[PDB]
């Protein structure tokens, strides 16, 4: 209901493009546009790892934390992996003949998407060779996100710059369904509400808008306004009542997810706001963000009834 946010801990570096929480450390990956990717520990403020991975942006990068693995993507249409406690370079591929955008891992399943300004989405698997097991086409502009349903992670989403965003099976060729958003600048983000209670989707756009999406009715439920410049992403945050979005405006905006309502604009003081990570487990209700500047982490805490300040 009312929520004490705290700083841990912010670091400023060269702009922040991907960043992820490590589900049983407390570090985050950091993907930088210098071509240099860092994991640090946000509790002791400590940097674990650093490599110089190219000299182009690394747009996107994840854990794949069961494997000991960061995964990142580039601009120089490259997919590696590394062992973040060996440092060794598992794998190096070309994975799209355009920039990476986004990867998103599977949490059972030995598969990770990668979604591109070639137009495409591409399935790899890393137990048969990291070979490509499918390429997902359709799309008709730069696809900037791309999102496993955590519910039932068979389907997943991709969210494009030609307006849609499209849910597809894996192992199928066209989609389940597409969704026309009326976000006339194109979709930066997809993200899908992870718990049961709401079957929901939430898209960011150039245009301003944040939009909610109804995946039975194929319908906008709400459409949230007050960033002044492009949307980079919005989330849901997966147990507090809130979504969580960043614009190039330079804030964070927190919204009450039941009224749509905003409730708080931060401002870290890091500039453009461009990625975003919430804990795999919810821990300290943990939150992350990447910025022209660096990162910063915070926690979000509810406020009971003894310090509400209610009466």
């Amino acid at each position: 209901m009312k929520l004490d946010i705290k700083k841990t801990f912010s670091n400023r570096s060269d702009r922040v493009k991907g960043i992820d929480f490590h589900p049983t450390e407390p570090w985050v990956l950091t993907t930088l546009y210098s071509g240099r990717v860092e994991i640090w520990n946000y509790e002791t403020q400590v940097e674990v790892r650093s490599i110089q991975v190219t000299e182009t942006p690394v747009r996107a990068g994840k854990f794949i934390a069961r494997k000991n693995w960061i995964i990142v993507g580039s601009d120089d249409f490259r997919i590696r992996v590394f062992n973040y406690n060996t440092g060794e370079k598992v794998v190096d591929f070309e994975a799209h003949p355009d920039y990476i955008r986004s990867i998103a891992v599977h949490p059972t399943k030995p598969y990770v998407l990668s979604g591109s300004d070639d137009l495409t989405v591409k399935l790899w698997n890393w137990e048969n060779n990291w070979a490509l097991e499918q390429t997902f086409e359709g799309h008709e502009h730069f696809v900037m996100c791309v999102a496993f349903n955590p519910k039932d992670p068979s389907t997943f989403a991709s969210g494009c710059l030609d307006r849609t965003v499209k849910v597809w099976s894996l192992g199928q060729s066209t989609p389940n369904f597409t969704l026309t958003t009326g976000q006339e600048r194109g979709v930066n983000y997809v993200d899908y509400y992870p718990l049961p209670d709401k079957p929901y989707m939430i898209t960011a756009s150039d245009d301003l808008t944040i939009k909610i999406w109804d995946y039975q009715t194929k319908s906008c439920v709400a459409t949230l306004e007050g960033h002044m410049s492009n949307v980079s992403f919005a989330v849901f945050h997966p147990t507090l009542p809130i979504i969580i979005s960043g614009s190039e405006d330079g804030t964070l905006k927190i919204w009450n997810s039941s009224t749509y309502k905003v409730e708080k604009t931060l401002n870290v003081g890091l500039e453009r706001s461009w990625c975003i990570a919430t804990h795999p487990t919810g821990r300290k209700n943990y939150i992350a963000s990447g910025f022209d500047n660096g990162f910063t982490v915070l926690s979000l805490g509810v406020i009971h009834n003894i310090s509400s300040h209610e009466d």
